[PDB]
């Protein structure tokens, strides 16, 4: 039949097995063509027009590359073609659950629209995968190419979301444990999904990538660590791994957490919230769902993409006026205004349940400056951003196993001081951005005074531009000089 | 003010004048974010997710680069800042008139939906530009930055569409004639729009570009040719100019005229035709327009983007069933089947008014093979493609002026035989692709027999796979050996 | 053992089998570090610092890629690991015979220094390979890794130089015929050596490469053609193959035949000729050789690299004064002056044995202008350059075999008219460059008059700048208008 | 006059002022074609064939870019074309002083050959520049283009080496202080030399660069800081500046301090030391100089390049046997063996004058294992490497001035806690590599035991492979856990 060839600008010419083609040529997978990888990021980086679809192809490709390379170097692992196909399918399908504008949907909209429910793209991907399989008669195709659907569907879902409940997985046994480290690596965060987005996002954003995934593959091996088979890196590659996470952090600082990209995501979310009572999406049995409830029905969710943005923008319904107007403001670039950024000092850390009280706190600050306008809580947005190396406070290199040239089957551990004094001492921090919904010059001036006063009151760090934006407030603080 | 800086993956960090920002931050310009540069090509090249918006920024940037470079080298041209801004604005806005899926709209849909009307993206761009200016109070902003709206609006439109009726232009006089060669060069086709799409399309398609626009700029000069000031290239760069057009032709062969991309464009066009009576788009004064009539009202046209595809795909109306079903077949990748490709021999050239007669001709061919299914005219699609070097049958290098190192103010001509014997003897040709709407094995086999027989009957070239797909037909033709 | 891994900027991370490492770590191979790929080109393109060593690694790598790919797709070919190693070794070693400044040595110096002898880099490579094997005890290492030295040494040499004299090869039989098409393809010129230098030269020159060798590999198959197994390309890739040779021609026009790079090569050759009686190189048994006789003894030739240039430049011997002075003039950029370029028309073609008569012919021309300086034959240099598609007058695509999607084991042929009307009508031409050794403005003016007059007298093409450089000469010629 | 245009693979098409061309076309500048940028690095990274010449062109080009950009944005700085040319010349000429194999010469050879003298490439560059000017009649050419030689030669030398003896410079006054921050920035290390080598080294090494110099230029301004005009960065670019130094550190870890590249540099240095009594280089007045004394005479130093390596390698003099043999071992890849790497803990820091005592210390360690070979001090090499952010222990961002968007003429300071907790806590460290000159298996095993024992005895960090290479030694140390 067909090994189809696909030309990808990041990976070049990729071969797709006919079973992968069958999965790809479905409304559930093709849907990813209409969901932007970086959401609101496109509105700041005009190169970032790329969608989840092409990222998914790349993830499936790299998953295949890594499992093949391991199998060629270590025939004793007994990786079968069936294993390779299952890993490729998981790599291909791990983005199926994303919603309009990607992280905006799961990171901002759903938590506000449906605070009671716990929703992740991972869960969505498993549900959509099930829907894809059942709606398109995939199971007989899997059997035709040597898969065993019961075991292998389970294995694929487990790769995506983790244990579907002592060895906790049912899709494959402990001697194939390393296969769970490829698509979504919950142990240390080194997975093929990161490798594709590093390369792809960089190519589109116009920022250059310093991580070499092909080198890592060449140096990768499977070793026994604590009775378990794990993918291990060559010892001397440790520096490269530190750099990989540094790259990830840089991408988040420069692009994914860009202050204006975040505010555009915030405005789109607001628009969706105001549209939520009036947009109807037809799901299974002709039932109607909302933007916020399409996650409950996969048939409906299949039709929930970036197009919602344009449905609202182009609407004529008076009911959608408020939602439509917010999107129109985005088009005119009448954005909420960035006021500034600060961080907590020392051990002190800000709990999630306090986020809603923060705009009130800013509005309550009493700056000794003459102000013609005074602002209220609702005029402020406070966006708290948790930046880490993927494992909260932990160093993921403490969770990585290495091997040495002289004994390639012997796994070892490497600690931070065995590497460099010039590495991060901490692996998590919080950034606090403040914005003002009132966009006029007088309001922005006032907002800067409240903000810097609030920072001083909370003993947060001095904003970078603090002496310029609030010259009358910054002298009060001793610690700021 | 101060400039905005925009990071573009092709051009890096670009400066935008505040007037350009004002023009960009409008619904008329932001619309271009929702129109794919390569239309159906995305469905073949997954990297080609890029939209007309980012291309437009690039064109505006390069227009500025060229006019600046000329002014720095030749102060005697008297290029003013006003001229630079007008050239940038034209470059920025020359894509405003594109419709859903770009060339699909003006190349396929409108000629079928509205055969009586003459429509071009150029005309559309002028109409949209006027609408953009008038709807957003741009004229006072132009005066603020030293533009004279009456003259300069005229100049910008003329750059986009050409003479609005010897010297035929009103926006600038003959001593600034060279300025009309930058954004859309009607004399020879060497303009900045090509330079951006060569680099941008290549970056996204995953194909590399051989043309160096920065070299060309470095060697560009303005000289008097026939009492007119024109942009001239250095003599020895002639090979590079031939190569530029070769690059353009290669991009068309490999990507823009890809056989499956074209059939996807064809299917989308069919879907739009079937949807045309039922999709309603609200224009000026609340009036309703169709997909095919939105070009008559710019307010309506502003809201006509790629989104139409998703509106149809997600529709529930039984009236839209036929349109919706076509798009669903695209998603399942049930595409019309490629039968093959042929070309005319010699003097024979196929007129546009004969395109409709061609499917009938294929169905009329009488292959001497026993056939279980016979096919009708409507089961065939015949797609005729005109490939040239941008000036129909002419060599555009015959319309280029050069200068020599020893006399940089003296314009000269170079003929083909002064360059190389290894160049094309002709500069235009036609490709004929045939597809079959019936997708089953028996029908496809039959379609191949009719096709090859038709080629033989018309003394078209032997299809490349002719001996394999029609082993019983190919021996009859003497000419094919 | 395990592989060494080498990071190459063109190909990334390359694995080298330990036998290849043994071959590489020898004075005969390491020698290639001291020989510039593009010779005098470095003096025009400052990026072109790259040497034959890294090019050789790339060729060996790509040879391995192609043979592996073929073997994986078609197990029935019976490609063994022994075959893969032999192909890699041939790819690695096919550059061993190059001399100082690469093509300058075999293309310019040796034919002038030793007109009686017939010498090629290919012959040199075979001799050096033999010397490498024998001097470094490689044969037992070959046996250790499963090679059979007698048969396999023969096979490797045959890949490099062709038949060492009905099936003409002894290293492998007709059922492995396709293996001879990989490293140096005598049938059509599509080999891995071209693919490495396209990518590498482009990377260093600062000119971008439009040929995708990875796509070619993906579409390559072995089919029976006229009782012989040959590498065949997919039908629809024919355009890409035409483009590959177009790319080669463009690299020669822009870079390898750069007019000043050629004149620098010419000057270096002159310097070597003047140094040849006095530089001594110690060879086998302590015998002394000349630059021109080092090719007779491999031990001596091992020590003959670009260093010769610096030995001359840094010399103090009065005997080397004339040679040294030429090189000093190169450093001051006192080069021979470019006068112009022309080509023959029609039947006329210029034979190698006429090259020496050409400067006399230019000096003999009688331009009707009063001239204050007159020049002699020795003041002129005439450089004749043969540009073709690698097979003299032939179209190498007439020597390529293809397959179609519907019958992948069935080889077919494709003619020029089955492809495009926009292709070259001829596949060979000659370029004639004229230079003047007298650099002053009066002499250069005179040289231009003689040159254009000579062109007219011989009915050569009109020089591009002819109307500017010789305004009194060009009107006499009818055919120039 | 008109510019020469040069095509550079990093920067594309560069314009060179005719005075720059005059400087470039001299034996003193052309010499840099024969000195490899990365020295022994080429023997590890085969892409790193690049020489100091092309790097110098790039530095001159970027120096020009930065000074032009500042002048265009801030006309009030009064930057003249004279200033631009002087900055370009300094940028062009700041690499003139490098010796064979670049850092090997000043970093390893001269300190061992001539411990009494203090020599730097900077000092060498000033001396060579003076020699270049005087030997080639450059001063009249400078006057012709509007330079004032006395003042401007002084200015150029000051940019290269710093104050030639309160404002300490004589070439320009305090109101042009910012001009001293461009070519070699002693205040904070942000200069154009780094920018060129980041891009160029990465391009050739096959490692990707994450620093965007064009972005920095776009955001750069000159502001008053402490009565002095200095180049300032936009506040929010601070992360990018931290990253610039991170990039520099990564290039040193991965490439410039590569353990095998360093040992090759060490072996070449040993060969030069053994050759030093016998190589003669003819300098001014026919006087003879040694490799170690050519730095005393510029005429001699002009002829001291990488060629020395080949002169030794190809020599027949019995006196050069020992030097020649070392180079031959490099060719066979019989290198000294890497034993391992460690670092000091805490306060402990190792002074340069202690380096000689270190091999003795390793040999003195008493590992409690029966060993069949014992090794002596001369069998060990200990290489101590100082890694910092360019300012020893200091954070160079503490020496950078920033501006904010709302007050672009007001300079501010940013402290480390105002940026991120995820940054380095220390900015300097030492790496200690140990190698063994005895290459046999028994000796290497013994060397590993001495090494790890020494680490334990000195409370240095545990070697990464310590548990594998010295399983009997590592358990004794408490702190290694
Ligand atoms: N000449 C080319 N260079 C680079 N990419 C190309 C070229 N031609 C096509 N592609 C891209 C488009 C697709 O992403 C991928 C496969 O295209 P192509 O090989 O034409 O497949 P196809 O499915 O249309 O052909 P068939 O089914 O006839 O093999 O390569
Ligand atoms: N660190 C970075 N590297 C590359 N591109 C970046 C980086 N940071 C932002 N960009 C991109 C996004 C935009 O396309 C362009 C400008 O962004 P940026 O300088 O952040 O503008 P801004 O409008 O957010 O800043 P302000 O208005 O504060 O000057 O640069
Ligand atoms: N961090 C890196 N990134 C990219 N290339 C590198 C890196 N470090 C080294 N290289 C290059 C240098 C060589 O071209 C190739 C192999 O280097 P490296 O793996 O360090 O080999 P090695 O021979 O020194 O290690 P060992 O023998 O200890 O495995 O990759
Ligand atoms: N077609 C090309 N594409 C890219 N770079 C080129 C090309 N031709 C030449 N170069 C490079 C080589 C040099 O680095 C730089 C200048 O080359 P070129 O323009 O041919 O200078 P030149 O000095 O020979 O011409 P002249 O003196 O006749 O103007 O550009
Ligand atoms: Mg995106
Ligand atoms: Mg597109
Ligand atoms: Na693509
Ligand atoms: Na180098």
């Amino acid at each position: 039949d067909t090994m189809k060839v696909i030309n990808d600008p990041i990976h070049g010419h990729i071969e797709l097995h006919p079973l992968l083609v069958r999965i790809i040529d479905t409304p559930q997978f093709q849907r990813l063509r209409y969901i932007k990888q970086l959401g609101g990021g496109y509105y700041v980086f005009p190169g970032a027009s790329h969608n989840r679809f092409e990222h998914s192809l790349g993830v499936g490709y790299l998953a295949g590359c890594l499992v093949h390379a391991l199998g060629e170097k270590q025939p004793e692992l007994q990786i079968s073609e069936r294993d390779v196909l299952c890993v490729q399918i998981a790599g291909l399908c791990r983005n199926l659950g994303h919603g309009p504008f990607s992280h905006m949907f799961d990171g901002r909209f759903i938590p506000l629209a449906r605070p009671e429910v716990k929703w992740t793209h991972e869960q969505g991907s498993v549900m959509m995968f099930e829907h894809l399989i059942n709606s398109n008669g995939i199971k007989p195709v899997m059997e035709q190419y040597g898969l065993i659907p019961e075991e292998d569907i389970c294995f694929i879902k487990e790769q995506i979301v983790g244990p579907l409940e002592l060895w906790p997985y049912k899709g494959r046994p402990e001697n194939k444990s390393f296969l769970y480290e490829i698509v979504s690596n919950k142990r240390n965060g080194i997975d093929v999904d990161k490798w594709d987005y590093f390369a792809r996002d960089c190519h589109h954003l116009g920022i250059q990538n310093n991580f070499d995934y092909k080198r890592f593959i060449k140096f990768a091996r499977v070793c026994e660590v604590d009775n378990e088979l794990r993918i291990c890196a060559r010892d001397k590659e440790v520096g490269n791994l530190y750099d990989m996470f540094h790259t990830r952090n840089s991408l988040h600082r420069r692009a994914y957490q860009h202050k204006v990209g975040n505010i555009i995501d915030t405005m789109i979310t607001d628009a969706f919230l105001k549209a939520d009572d009036y947009i109807e999406i037809t799901g299974a049995g002709g039932k109607k769902y909302r933007i916020s409830t399409a996650i409950d029905d996969m048939e409906a969710y299949t039709k929930l993409t970036d197009n919602i943005f344009l449905e609202i923008l182009y609407s004529t319904d008076p009911k959608l006026k408020d939602a439509r107007e917010i999107l129109k403001q985005i088009e005119y670039r009448n954005l909420f205004k960035y006021v500034g950024e600060t961080q907590p000092t020392g051990q002190i850390k800000i709990k999630r349940e306090d986020y809603e009280s923060l705009p009130k706190e800013v509005a309550s600050a009493k700056p000794k400056v003459l102000l013609d306008v005074k602002l209220k809580a609702e005029d402020f947005i406070v966006d708290v951003i948790n930046m880490d190396y993927g494992m909260q406070e932990k160093n993921p290199i403490d969770h990585v196993s290495f091997y040495c040239k002289t004994a390639p089957n012997r796994a070892i551990r490497i600690t931070k001081n065995q590497v460099s004094q010039l590495l991060p001492e901490k692996f998590a921090e919080q950034l606090i951005r403040v914005y003002c919904k009132k966009v006029d010059r007088k309001s922005l001036y006032a907002a800067r005074q409240y903000f810097v006063q609030w920072c001083a009151d909370r003993n947060f760090t001095k904003p970078q531009d603090g002496d310029v934006i609030a010259p009358l407030i910054t002298p009060q603080k001793k610690e700021w000089n």
